[PDB]
């Protein structure tokens, strides 16, 4: 069973997303919708284009999603002080709160599920070596 | 040197992988999304757009357009579904099969080399071993 690193990372990622959808279920929010809120939360404000690059998802589907999240009262559109034709999406008070709830609900359990087949010893090594791939 | 949880680490390393994938694919005029499609169609010999939307977790709108683009390129052909008549079965052409293989070769080596740049071979071995453990 030799499997290349690239594909293993993909598979483990997909599994993480399955579990994300599961653990986010009580808050009626998908993993895709959640990743959006987080990305917007990391930058005070961000444009749909800039958000498309960070997330690596289709612009059309993302624009529909951005409008879903506006109806939910989680995301608002400020006009860009720079562009005035593009908009800056940011989180609402409700969005920021819902996003933090999502973190509080998902965080510990997802990690605990992903790492059930591993020792805390092996967990440390895995985190360490994944860190080495990043810079 | 800060404790980043496994969940977020996998996202960052995956996102890095996807970006490097787009790089090593520009020279052949085919996008990363287009490439994933061909691979999924390759793996299941024949597949419904519906069934393919599920495997890629993409938008059916974007996929139908992306399928149209790949039909233009002559990499993907539509057969009528013998089981349905309202659906189609997309599959790869010889051309599309060649290109999919050629992309897997062109990026198969280099993506790996680039990802494992800062890693010993023993560390890479250890890394793959522990990732596999997360999958059952």
């Amino acid at each position: 069973e030799i499997i290349p690193l690239g594909r293993l990372i993909h598979m483990v990622n997909q599994k993480k997303d399955r579990l994300l959808n599961e653990y986010l279920s009580p808050l009626d929010i998908t993993a895709a919708q959640f990743k959006v809120l987080c990305s917007i939360r990391c930058a005070a404000c961000i444009t749909p284009v800039e958000l498309k690059k960070v997330l690596s998802v289709d612009l059309g589907a993302l624009t529909r999603m951005l409008d879903r999240l506006v109806s939910k009262g989680w995301v608002e559109r400020l006009p860009n002080p720079n562009d005035k034709r593009g908009v800056l999406v940011k989180l609402t008070t409700g969005g920021a709160a819902i996003c933090e709830q999502c973190h509080q609900l998902v965080g510990q359990d997802l990690h605990q599920e992903l790492t059930k087949n591993l020792t805390a010893d092996e967990v440390a090594t895995l985190e360490y070596l994944l860190k080495k791939v990043l810079p």
